[PDB]
This record gives structure tokens, sequence and C-alpha cells, in this order.
């Protein structure tokens, strides 16, 4: 593994994709509870039209088994191998499928790191400092990229809240700092996008993801070029719709 | 010769084409200079997918002649039999490619009212308030409806000046109020997405069409069932204004977003 980044055009370059550059790039996920589920999903997303392969860990039964993390890690590298792999275990307490010690979390991401199966993973900015810090170092030291993120599935935060907590991502050394929240009115998809503005605008040296969920927010997820988010998340509105109005943005 | 419109429901129905309800509808511009461009044109236009067709008038050579005018509304009438047919003289204080006294204006207006050939006719917020009120009173008296218009092509008022005007033109009559403004920044393209919000949310009584001109203020064409705008403006072959993409194209993304 070895990923490039610049400060130039904001870019982090996984692979020979240049996040950061052109139009948004499409992130589905893998959801399964089984390896088997796992292959089959992989297998199914082999042909559609997206960019970076996220495995959502957090679904899957066996994530306290190491061997088993490793093994659907290379059952999932040896179908889909033209892609980056980001390793992702939402917690439970930003809304995850399951519970994990701070210890479990870390020494989970740490394997992943070890691998070499994965090339970014997902870490949480609210983890605890010396917690992330010493991840974020570790995952450096293997030539892993780290997308830190954020999520309230209840609310949306104040634009000047949004923007510090991209801003403290950049400071623990994300590679590409996210952030997704919920719209409870119009205005809040509105705030969501001028947080990306100022943050994009004022502070930003690298690329950044966010996202407005549910029917309303979706605008969030289409209008990433000009307002300056970098990925969208899709499943295989779909994947196929998402590009197809990239691309029109985009001409 | 009638339309509806209901207060509640926040939409007004020409020729059967319910504007304020689902997904935006699509308004195509025809900028022809003769009548023989203008028949032409519309023949072009016939092959697309729009909802309301739009004449800028303004591009018409001889609109200081009557005849003229009622001539190449029939001509278009006849090929575009059953969508609405919008008449707009963009004056020139307003982006125009022509210049019209205030009073000249208001009688072309008039005229297009009498015709019986137009649904619709767009009127200027900053024309002048009294003749604005007599051309709306009488647009209805004829089973007309009004689209009212303001434009700024340099900036964007800040979201309680473009919510103020779009209630002005409420309290003028016009069914359906629109502005366009123009972004110098990210920032406001959603200026105008907020106000957007504001005046459909809070002060609207029926619907509002919005736009963030030019290739930065794109979204705000594509994003009107969510926001609040219940049209947008479409290029067949060529844009009437800044940031208008195919109506090919805008369809499919309204349609996405639909559902």
């Amino acid at each position: 593994n070895l990923y490039f980044q610049s400060n130039a055009m904001k870019t982090v370059t996984v692979r020979d994709l240049v996040v950061g550059e052109g139009a948004p790039k499409i992130i589905v996920s893998l959801m399964g509870k089984t390896i088997t589920d796992v292959k089959s999903e992989a297998l199914a997303y082999r042909e559609a039209d997206f960019d970076i392969l996220e495995w959502r860990v957090d679904h899957f039964a066996n994530v306290t088994t190491a061997e088993s993390v490793l093994e659907a890690a290379g059952a999932i590298r040896e179908i889909i191998t033209d892609k980056p792999l980001l390793f992702t275990f939402r917690s439970a307490k930003e809304g995850g499928e399951q519970a994990l010690t701070t210890g479990q979390y870390i020494d989970l991401n740490r394997a992943a790191v070890d691998s070499g199966l994965v090339d970014m993973i997902d870490l949480e900015l609210f983890t605890g400092d010396d917690e992330v810090k010493a991840t974020v170092g570790y995952a450096h030291q293997h030539n892993v990229a780290v997308i830190m993120s954020n999520h309230d599935f209840h609310k949306t935060p104040a634009a000047e809240e949004i923007v510090q907590r991209l801003r403290k991502m950049q400071e623990l050394g994300a590679d590409i700092p996210k952030i997704a929240v919920m719209p409870q009115t119009k205005a809040d998809v509105l705030t969501l996008l001028t947080a990306t503005v100022e943050m994009q605008e004022r502070y930003a040296d690298r690329p950044i993801i966010t996202m407005s969920m549910s029917k309303t927010g979706v605008i969030s997820r289409l209008a990433g070029e000009v307002f300056g988010s970098a990925a969208t998340f899709g499943a295989v509105i779909s994947v196929a719709d998402l590009r197809t109005v990239l691309t029109i943005l985009h001409q």
C-alpha cells in the first residue's frame, strides 16, 4: 500500500483514484453478516459503476474473531481487485450495529491496517484524542489513509459547530474529514451545505466529505462538485442514478 | 381561456398542467428574430420534452408592429397546441434584447391578453405598480395568468430582500412570483435557496419560481421539489439565460429527485 496527497488541489490519491478532483466519488457499502453474504455482495457489486468499496464491519457477526475479519477482508480483495477498500466499524455510539470497547475498536482498526488488505480505515473523531492520534500515526506508518468521521443521526448542529469538527479532524491528522448530519427542516440541509462551503473555503487543505441524510438532504449527495464534498454514498438513491446526476453536473 | 388556482395546494393549473404539484415543470424559451425563425423554432421545440413554452418577444424584430406580434403568436399556437404559452417581453432594464417605454410594454402585454393566443404573460416587478395592478386585473378578466418577474444579473440580494420581492409580487396579484439572481460566491447560491424555502414555507399561497444563475447556481434549477421552486428553465439548443442545461438532462434529474 502507498497513497498520495496534495495540498494544491486538496486531493488524496488511493490507487489510481484521485479523491478531491473532478466529480465526487461514489462509495458503496458491503453490509453482510457472514463471509458468504460479504462474498455474494462483493460479486454482485463488481460490475456496478462506483469508486470506493466500504466494508461495514459492524454488520459482520464474527467481528470479535481476528482471523475471521482478516479472512473476510481477503475474500473481498480477491473479488474487487481494482478499487480502494475502506474498512469501517461504525461504533454503537454513532449508530453502528454492534458494541465494542474502545480497546477492541482500536485493536480492530490496527489489525486491519497491519493486514495490508485495506487501503483506508474510518476512525471516529470522538473515540478519544490519544487513541485517535495513536491510530492515525499507526495507519500512516503502514501507508493506510484515514477517513475521520462524525455523525448526528437525529439533528443538524449549527454551521459553526460542523466547521469546527471538520477542522479538528484535520488537526488530528485525518486524510479526509467526513461528517453526516440529519436534517429536521429544509433549512438544516442548507446549514450542512453552508458548513461545507465555509470549511472548504476557510480551512480545508485536503478533501472533505459531507452529507445531510434522509430524502430531504439528498441534494447534499449530488452537489459536491460545486459545494466542496469529495464523495457520496449510494446503494446498488441508486448508484446508477447517482452517477447519472454527477456526470450531468460535471459537464 | 380558463386557468385554475388553489391557495391551499399552492398550485396554478393552466391547460391541464398543474404548476406547484409534484416535480418542477420545465420551461423552454423560444427566441427567434423573424416570423420565419419563430415558425421553424416552434417546430424544433415540438420535438423536445418540456411543459411550458415561453416566447421571448424581446428577441422579435417586429415587436412594435401589433399585427406582426399577433401573427407570430398564432404561428406558435398552431404548432404547440397542448402546452401553455407564456408571453414574455424581457425589458431592457432587466437584461432584455430591446427597450420599450413603459407605456409600450403595457400595451404590448394588453394586446397579448386580448389576442386569446397566450395562456400567461410575464410582467416585471419594477415596471410601475399602478400599471402592473391594472394589467394584472385586465389579464385576470380575460382568464390569462400572470408570472411576475425580477432579475439581478450582477449579484444576489440578501435572503430577506429576495423574500420581500416575492411577497410584493404576491401583493400585486401575481399568480406565480419569479426571481432570478446571479451568484458571485457559492454562499450566494445557498442564499437564494434559503429565500426560496422561507418564502414557500411562511408566506406563499401560490407557486413560486426561483433560480440562481450561471454554472455555479445550476443546483437551484434541479432541487425545486425539496426547496420549493415550481419550475425551471432548460435549453432545447441554446440557453435563454446563463446556467440552463439541456431539457433532456433537466428532466432526467428532476425525475430522479421525484423518486
